[PDB]
DNA sequence: CCAGCGTGCAGC
DNA sequence: GCTGCGCGCTGG
């Protein structure tokens, strides 16, 4: 399952690869921009190139790559711990994973896994992605 | 200048 | 069902 590169450009239709990147790049979206995130992101993935490295940071130091983004406390102690759980907990689908809810979930399930049939988004970025997903999967031969 | 907002989520 | 978290961007 390769997701199609859409005219949208979501930084999911990159990082699907790599389910922890993907889902990290999701927490780093939770209500910033992507024209300021994504830069960020590039520079967290550097330093912290997997949720093995993730999880055993001190969270007041991934808070201040963070600091420009806002969220920076709430969202360094999120990423600390949804790594850890990710490699430690077990988990079918990350919505049952610390940090991420629907919005993750369903990006999740569009992009990680061939589910996207079977996603119902309430976020509008998704959902211009979805939509155009059931119009074009037939031009596409999905 | 400055109010609103950005691909949310957990805790309550 | 509501609230705290939070910055720089954005555009009038
Ligand atoms: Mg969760």
């Amino acid at each position: 399952w390769t997701p199609p590169r859409s005219p949208f450009n979501l930084v999911q239709e990159t990082l699907f690869h790599d389910p922890w990147k993907l889902l990290i790049a999701t927490i780093f979206l939770n209500r910033t921009s992507g024209k300021m995130a994504i830069p960020v992101l590039w520079k967290f993935l550097e330093k912290y190139p997997s949720a093995e490295v993730a999880r055993t940071a001190d969270w007041r130091d991934v808070s201040e790559l963070l600091k420009p983004l806002g969220l920076y406390d709430l969202r360094a102690k999120t990423i600390v711990k949804f790594s850890d759980e990710y490699l430690t907990k077990q988990w079918k689908y990350p919505i049952e994973l610390h940090g991420i809810g629907k919005y993750g979930n369903d990006s999740y399930r569009i992009f990680c896994v061939n589910e996207w049939k079977q996603v119902h988004p309430e976020n509008h970025k998704l959902n211009k992605y979805h939509d155009w997903l059931w119009e074009n999967h037939e031009k596409l031969s999905l």
